[PDB]
DNA sequence: GTCCGATCAACTGTAGTTAAGCTGGTAAGAGCCTGACCGAGTAGTGTAGTGGGTGACCATACGCGAAACTCAGGTGCTGCAATCT
């Protein structure tokens, strides 16, 4: 929606933002090599409290997504979603009007 | 590089060693396809992290309107005095 109209200044940086904080975070974050948000339970470091809180699931048993078919645990969507299509005939003959349906790569 | 010509055997006259396959009953080469066993190949996958853009909520800004507050307009009598009598 609104433009991005704050540039980085630093020699060889192109990046643009749409709100100062964000340029300052990006600035102190790649240029300046600072961290705002420390791991309880390894050395890591993070730079959004949103990857903070992905971090601190790592370290743990009751991952936050839970699978519908085997309740296999995951930490974010993309990681259930793709491992859900596992459990699914996912597959297609890519051969020319062939009908079939797989459900591991190795059997197409 | 070439020159001479000696010299192992090239290419030339006849005297004596090699298969192929018959009768068979037979084990011998060379072989085929299903099956099993591990190494490697095809390639999508499993966590994990960096970045970005959407959404909500705020406050800051002007500009028009709404009510506030200040200061001075306006009403009406009559205490006192002056024109007409
Ligand atoms: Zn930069
Ligand atoms: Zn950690
Ligand atoms: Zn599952
Ligand atoms: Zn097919």
């Amino acid at each position: 929606n609104r433009p991005k109209t704050y540039f980085c200044d630093y020699d060889g940086c192109d990046k643009a933002f749409t709100r100062p904080s964000i340029l300052t975070e990006h600035q102190l974050s790649v240029h300046q090599g600072l961290r705002a948000f420390q791991c309880d339970k390894c050395a890591k470091s993070f730079v959004k409290k949103s990857h903070l809180e992905r971090h601190l699931y790592t370290h743990s048993d009751t991952k936050p997504f839970q699978c519908s078919y085997c309740g296999k645990g995951v930490t974010t969507r993309q990681q259930l979603k793709r491992h859900e299509v596992t459990h699914t005939k996912s597959f297609i003959c890519p051969e020319e009007g062939c009908n079939l349906r797989f459900y591991k790569h190795p059997q197409l």
